[PDB]
C-alpha cells in the first residue's frame, strides 16, 4: 500500500507528535516541557553532572540548543552548569521534580500503550533505538 | 530502565521528529512542507477529491487547521476547491493535473528520504511497528 495512512514514516511522525503533545499536558504541573523534562532526567540518571555535549547528541539537537533548556532548569535551581567542556548537574531538587514528572510522563504513556503487550513495546524500543543510535552512519 | 534511552514516549518523539525535519528538508525543492505535502498527499488519494474533516482526522488535527493549508495549495494552482458531483453539500478538495506531478516528485523525493531510516529493518518488524502504531493514531471500534 502507498496510502499515508500506512505509510510507517507519517505513522511515526503522528504518533511522536500525539505522545509529545501528550506529554507535555501531563507536564503541566511540573513546569516542564518534553525537552526541559528531557534535560533534566538525563541529568539524573548519573551523580555528577552529564556531558552537554553528550545531552544534545542523545536529544539530536545542536548544542546551541541545550544552553537554553539549561538556562531554563537553572531558573528553578534543578541544575547547575559546571564545566571548554560543560556538564549538567542535578539539584536533590531537580531529582525530587524528576521523580515527580516521570509518574506523569508514565502514565501519559499508559493511556496510548493500553493493551499492548510489553513483548510488542519492547521490540519497538529495540527498533527506535537502532533507528536514533546507529553504530555506523551508514 | 530509568534511562531517558529506554523511554518508548521519548523514543517515538526522537525518531518522528527525525523523520519530520528529514521529510521537510526533502521537500525544499517541491516548495511543500510536512502539512502541505500530506494534504496534497490525501487529496490525490482520491478521484474526485477528499473531504476537509478526512484530512483533518487522518492528520490528528482540527479540520480549522486544514484551511490555511488548502489556500496554500490553491493559491499553487496544486488544489481547488469543488463540490462532490455525487453530493453537492459534500466540499471536495481535489488535485489539479498540476498538483498530481507534484504529488509524484514530492512522494519520490519523501520515500527516498524514508529509506535512510527504514530500509534496513526487517520487514516482519517494520509491519508489526506499522499496524500498532495504526492502532494507537487510528483506533478501532467493535464489529
Ligand atoms: C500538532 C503537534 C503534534 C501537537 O501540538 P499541540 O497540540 O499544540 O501540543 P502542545 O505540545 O503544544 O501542547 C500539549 C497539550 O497541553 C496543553 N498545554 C500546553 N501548555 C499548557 C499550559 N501551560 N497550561 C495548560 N495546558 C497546556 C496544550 O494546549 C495541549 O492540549 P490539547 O490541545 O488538549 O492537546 C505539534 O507538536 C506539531 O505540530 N508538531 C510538528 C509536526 C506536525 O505538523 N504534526 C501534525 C500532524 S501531520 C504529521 O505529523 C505528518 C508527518 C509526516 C511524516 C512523514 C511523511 O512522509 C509525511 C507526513
Ligand atoms: C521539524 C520540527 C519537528 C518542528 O520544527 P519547525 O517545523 O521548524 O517549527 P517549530 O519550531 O515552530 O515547531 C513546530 C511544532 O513542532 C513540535 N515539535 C518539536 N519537536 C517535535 C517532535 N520530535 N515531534 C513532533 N513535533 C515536534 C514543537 O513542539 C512545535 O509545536 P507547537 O509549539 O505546538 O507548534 C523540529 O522540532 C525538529 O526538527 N525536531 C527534531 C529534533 C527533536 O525533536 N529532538 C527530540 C528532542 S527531545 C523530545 O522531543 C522529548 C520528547 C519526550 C516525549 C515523551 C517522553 O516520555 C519523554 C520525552
Ligand atoms: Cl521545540
Ligand atoms: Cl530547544
Ligand atoms: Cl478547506
Ligand atoms: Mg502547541
Ligand atoms: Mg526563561
Amino acid at each position: 500500500s502507498q496510502a499515508l495512512s500506512d505509510d510507517i514514516g507519517f505513522l511515526l511522525s503522528r504518533v511522536g507528535g500525539m505522545v509529545l503533545g501528550a506529554v507535555n499536558k501531563a507536564l503541566v504541573p511540573t513546569g516542564l516541557r518534553v525537552r526541559s523534562y528531557s534535560v533534566l532526567v538525563l541529568a539524573c540518571e548519573q551523580a555528577e553532572g552529564v556531558n552537554q555535549r553528550g545531552v544534545a547528541a542523545t536529544m539530536g539537537l545542536d548544542p546551541s540548543q541545550i544552553v537554553g533548556l539549561v538556562d531554563e532548569l537553572e531558573e528553578r535551581g534543578l541544575v547547575v552548569r559546571t564545566l571548554r567542556n560543560k556538564l549538567i548537574a542535578a539539584t536533590e531538587e531537580g531529582r525530587r521534580l524528576r521523580d515527580d514528572a516521570k509518574a506523569r510522563v508514565d502514565a501519559a504513556h499508559g493511556r496510548y500503550f493500553e493493551g499492548i503487550p510489553d513483548t510488542v513495546v519492547n521490540q519497538m524500543r529495540d527498533t527506535l533505538q537502532s533507528i536514533a543510535f546507529p553504530t555506523f552512519v551508514e
